[PDB]
């Protein structure tokens, strides 16, 4: 992105225009799994694409819920519903309940 200074010239290769595609019949597995997150206020469920990482969902509650992000984590049966694993990969199979805590 920017880093502190950059004394690197042009690389050997050169990525240019190609068939990146993106607007031509392209689904994304809308298996929106339901995730019930408990916060210090009430119980609110969230919708997320079955193929999403916690890093994205983690920033979702911070902006919408307005509380935290780094320390913000979810306690699923003792485990840590966080970036360490994938919410759709174990934290939520199709509607699970987890406690929210900021450590």
């Amino acid at each position: 992105m920017a880093e502190n200074g950059e004394s690197s010239g042009p690389p050997r290769p050169s990525r240019g225009p190609a068939a990146a595609q993106g607007s031509a019949a392209a689904p994304a597995e809308p298996k929106i799994i339901k995730v019930t997150v408990k916060t210090p206020k009430e119980k609110e469920e969230f919708a997320v694409p079955e193929n999403s990482s916690v890093q994205q969902f983690k920033e979702a509650i911070s902006k919408r819920f307005k509380s935290q992000t780094d320390q913000l984590v979810l306690i699923f049966a003792g485990k840590i519903l966080k970036d360490q694993d994938t919410l759709i990969q174990h934290g939520i199979h199709d509607g699970l309940t987890v406690h929210l805590v900021i450590k």
